[PDB]
């Protein structure tokens, strides 16, 4: 399914690269995120940008903004919390990027191991995501 520069939507699908398993961060209808091994049309997701590399996440099938607990256990929500909702990015000297809470440190990840972004020492491969440009065309989502 060739698109042009003007059909792919500006959307998304963060994949787990380094990981030992690699998958698109899903975010479904009942809010349950976990990993596709394919671009679905539950991996899409809006990136908006803020300033000082802040973003919030919002998987456009869904509906839901991607978001945190203080344990850094990942959700879709319908309802946009501060605390919970919005993640500081960076790309590492690597190449590779990450997105963790500033309230709760934690790296989004999609499995049960969580680990906080600390300063002084490298996130876990797992953690490490490479943006990767929607190539589902458009008129499967809706
Ligand atoms: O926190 S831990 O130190 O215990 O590590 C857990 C995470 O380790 C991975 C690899 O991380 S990475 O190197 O940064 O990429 O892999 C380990 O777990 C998976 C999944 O296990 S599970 O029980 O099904 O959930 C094992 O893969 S698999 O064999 O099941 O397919 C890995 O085994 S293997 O090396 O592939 O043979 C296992 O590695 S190890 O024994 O700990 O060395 C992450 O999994 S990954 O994201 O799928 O790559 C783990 O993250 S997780 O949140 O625990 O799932």
């Amino acid at each position: 399914s060739p698109l042009l520069g003007s059909s792919w939507g500006g959307l998304i699908h963060l994949y787990t690269a380094t990981a030992r398993n690699s998958y698109h961060l899903q975010i479904h209808k009942n809010g349950h995120v976990d990993g596709a091994p394919h671009q679905t049309i539950y991996s899409a997701l809006m990136i908006r940008s803020e300033d000082a590399g802040f973003v919030v996440i919002t998987g456009v099938m869904s509906r839901r903004y991607l978001c945190m607990d203080f344990r850094g256990n990942i959700f879709g929500s319908h309802y946009f919390d501060p605390e919970n909702c919005r993640f500081q990015h960076q790309t590492l000297e690597n190449g590779y990027d990450v997105y963790h809470s500033p309230q709760y440190h934690f790296l989004v990840s999609l499995g049960r191991a969580k680990r906080a972004f600390l300063p002084g020492m490298n996130p876990p491969p797992y953690s490490q995501f490479l943006s990767r440009r929607n190539e589902i065309p458009l008129i499967h989502f809706n």
